[PDB]
């Protein structure tokens, strides 16, 4: 009897990008980089084996995700728009929604596996990433309305790898949208520039 474990482990990291001095007609740069480390279970949804022990085969799906957002408000109420720049490799996906991007890297699937192997961890639990994706360079318009000077925006997002463990090759599964729209958003941008006239 067929089965299907889906996990999503969320990176968290904190990183800064300095976007330099700019006039309001111009639209700053920042690069997202894809930082190898310590993830956490935020969503699973697994009605197979919770434990491969090396004596039997599973198939591995691995997609990994960014979701973003379109723009960004400051604290008094004035927009900044998010734009993309150069995404890479990565799928641009969704695109119709209000309010977040979704960038998706399908990079393994149908890949037949007997590595024991821990198949359904649950929310809260973590692990090591080793993979290393591209970067995706944003670029942001500033609004004429808006005014002048040094400034400082904290952009959370949400960052991570979907491993979908199956029973049988041609198994597929992506998180819906709707649910990765959700997720904890655990990394940070801290994007800086200096705004002119
Ligand atoms: C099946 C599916 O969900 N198709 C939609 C596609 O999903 C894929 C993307 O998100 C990519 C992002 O990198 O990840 C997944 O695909 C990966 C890998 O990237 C693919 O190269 C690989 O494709 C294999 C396929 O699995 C083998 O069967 C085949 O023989 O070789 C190909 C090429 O090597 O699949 C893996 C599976 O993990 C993920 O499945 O996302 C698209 C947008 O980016 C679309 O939404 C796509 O849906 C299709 O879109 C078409 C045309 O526009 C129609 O709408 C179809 O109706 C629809 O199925």
């Amino acid at each position: 009897m067929a089965w299907n474990n889906i996990v999503f482990y969320s990176l968290g990291d904190v990183n800064s990008y300095q976007g330099g001095n700019v006039v309001i007609t111009q639209r700053p740069q920042f690069i997202t980089s894809w930082r190898p480390g310590i993830a956490t279970v935020t969503w699973n949804q697994c009605n197979g084996p919770e434990f491969a022990d090396g004596s039997w085969a599973y198939y591995r799906e691995y997609i990994a995700w960014v979701v973003f957002p379109k723009k960004v408000m400051t604290k008094n109420g004035y927009p900044l728009f998010i734009e993309v720049h150069n995404k890479g490799s990565w799928s641009e996906e969704n695109t119709g929604d209000n309010d977040s991007y979704f960038f998706l890297k399908g990079y393994k699937w149908d890949q037949r596996a007997f590595d024991t192997a821990n198949l359904c961890q649950k929310p809260g639990e973590t692990t090591r990433l080793t993979e290393k994706f591209d970067d995706i360079i944003f670029k942001v318009a500033l609004p004429a309305d808006l005014p002048l000077g040094d400034y400082s925006v904290t952009i959370p997002y949400t960052s991570g790898i979907q491993r979908h463990f199956a029973s049988y090759l041609g198994a597929r599964f992506k998180i819906p949208y709707n649910v990765a729209k959700t997720l904890p958003r655990e990394n940070e941008m801290l994007f800086l520039f200096k705004n002119i006239g």
